[PDB]
């Protein structure tokens, strides 16, 4: 299962069932969980934890140091959950002590070829990062978010649950939950109604969220005005609280 | 020896005369490689895949991987590559899907530059140039002599017409007619590839007729049906204009405007 | 030992005594590596290439390949890289073409991040940062301390001035004067890199003179030649203004506006 042309550092820790292809490097302090398949020509560096039933494709560099000059070799980590697919040539950097010293990925994420997950980024669950998507650093991607091909995300930006970025988008401000954004610079267009139907949202939840978008984007309310107007919608629908919570946590302004 | 002993050749792989395979390359099951093809070092070939003659594939390329667009792959789905193609460093080419074509198809004399992506069920003709990090999302048709400049992004099902040209960083969401130049995100028509026509040995007559054809379609408020009617006479005189007319006719989902 | 036994070292290669080469790396014929340099695993070095001292080259980089540019027909051309450079994952650097000076040149203390592309005949100075997926198409000159943010695209023959800055996703088709800040596709001139200038310790007087010089070129309706003639005075007083003036005077592709 561990190909004999692979290099497994002695301090690495591999569960039963783990496969490692030829000419891959499982570096010092790299933990891998049961059912995970490392392809050929993968470089893993630690300290890193990889969970269960993950698949990591050739030419990926998972757990290197950020080249960002504000990192100076301090002990920082990367954690990856379960049932993720990391495709060809993905780069994933460990955290920096200036934040939480950890880069974090949840479960059931699909990270397509040549995607870049910068230091200190947090990815939730059931996210899709399409080819060459780049998180510059300290980027938070909530559950079910889809970033289309060559989406560039600026440092510290929050990408909301069920949000969608069009291909070649450049995101400089928080994207609220459910919002669809396009272009360079990114601008809000609508709500991810497909994402909501994928979730089996009641038709009352979807109408509540359709109206919630109007209150924030199409009624000339300021962010403060919107948040108060949404309070009752948010009380009634957990799905609208996700939206309101995402705008409330947007300390530096939302994508318009 | 032409086959480096550090490469992994599957027993079902078929290598023709004068094929070279560099060290640490994988030639997987049902991969066929034609006469005089050079596989670089650190290349992953996955099948079922048919590669023709006098191709060159550079290091860190993943040729014939399954699309990650489906959670559960269909099999068998094919990749077909013709002759005299250059595939540069880190290029990804995905096989077809059982739902659509079941084949990703590349013709002859194409240049696919570093880190370009050719998505499942795409079709590339002959003499095309995909510059660095060009991405064909899926079911993209690129006709003969098209040039896509660096970091050109193409949406699913879009047709890139013969002799067309995309500018650097273009995001293409609708068909590009033959000969048309497009720029920006989202892509906008600007003119025709007059430079390319001259390098192809197009008559000044053909080039003048194609200039007029551009104005008929884009500049004169015609419906497409009206544009097709207005172009019929010029298309019958010039095969070069027929290629333009046919790219407009075949564009069911609209053209880049 | 410092050379991994799984690395390929061409017998013509010249390595200083403390050079490290990781496993499954290639040091090709006529590649020279200076003292203190670390080559990671899975690196492809092709020559004729000279690499200086205390460099670091990461996995999956292709350093010294021929350009795929059709104008290159296999002529003997070179790559020269200086000292204290960092080349991150998957970087591509191509040798020169005889049509220019048969050399691609990189100075010292440069940071070239993952999947950056340095095209044939490019000249990079000292203390430059090319962020992820920056692509220099060919014959691009990047002068000292320039910062090109992520996915910056540079057209052939463009010059990037000293202490200039590009925003993420910039598409530069025209020359960027020294100190100027550009953004967008196509790239737009916004301001000067005042945070760069202050971090580097430029004087308040030089920063004020550069602030006024920006107005002269961009905001007084002067033609390039009229602005150069108006810059004459301040350029004689402040070396920094002369660097600015010179970058406008040396422009081949017009200046980013
Ligand atoms: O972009 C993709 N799908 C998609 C589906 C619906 C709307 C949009 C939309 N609208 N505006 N910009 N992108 C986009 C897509 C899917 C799979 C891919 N694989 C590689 C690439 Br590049 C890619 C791109
Ligand atoms: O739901 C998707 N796209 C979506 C959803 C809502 C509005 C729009 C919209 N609006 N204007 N243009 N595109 C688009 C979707 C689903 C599965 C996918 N797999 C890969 C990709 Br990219 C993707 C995208
Ligand atoms: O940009 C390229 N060619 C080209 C030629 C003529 C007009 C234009 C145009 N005009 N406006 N936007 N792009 C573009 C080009 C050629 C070779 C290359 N190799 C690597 C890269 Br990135 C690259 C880019
Ligand atoms: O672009 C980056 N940083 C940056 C810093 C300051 C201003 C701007 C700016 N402002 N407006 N447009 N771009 C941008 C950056 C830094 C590190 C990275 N690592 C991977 C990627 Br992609 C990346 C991108």
């Amino acid at each position: 299962l561990i190909d004999p042309r692979a290099i497994i550092d002695p301090s690495a820790r591999l569960a039963a069932d783990v496969q490692v292809g030829p000419w891959s490097i499982v570096g010092a302090e790299v933990e891998i969980g049961e059912g995970t398949v490392i392809g050929p020509h993968v470089v893993l560096k630690g300290p890193t934890k990889i969970g269960k039933h993950n698949r990591i494709y050739q030419f990926s560099s998972v757990g290197e140091d950020t080249p960002d000059l504000k990192y100076k070799g301090e002990p920082t980590r990367l954690v990856i959950g379960d049932h993720n697919v990391i495709r060809e040539g993905v780069t994933i950097h460990r955290g920096t002590v200036q934040d939480r010293a950890e880069t974090t990925i949840g479960d059931h994420n699909l990270i397509m070829a040549y995607a870049h997950i910068g230091h200190d980024s947090v990815i939730g669950n059931h996210c899709i990062l399409v080819n060459n998507t780049a998180l510059a650093g300290h980027v938070h991607v909530d559950d079910w978010a889809i970033l289309s091909g060559y989406t560039l995300v600026h440092q510290y930006c929050r990408i909301g649950a069920h949000s969608f970025s069009g291909m070649g988008s450049a995101i400089g401000k928080d994207v609220p939950a459910y919002v669809t954004v396009f272009g360079n610079p990114a601008e809000a267009r609508s709500m991810n109604f497909e994402g909501m139907r994928r979730r089996g949202f009641s038709s009352e939840a979807i109408h509540a969220l359709r109206r919630a978008y109007k209150v924030v984007y199409r009624q000339g309310h300021t962010v403060e005005e919107a948040l108060a107007e949404l309070a009752e919608s948010a009380a009634q629908f957990p799905e609208v609280a996700v939206f309101r919570d995402s705008i409330q946590s947007a300390t530096r302004g939302i994508t318009r």
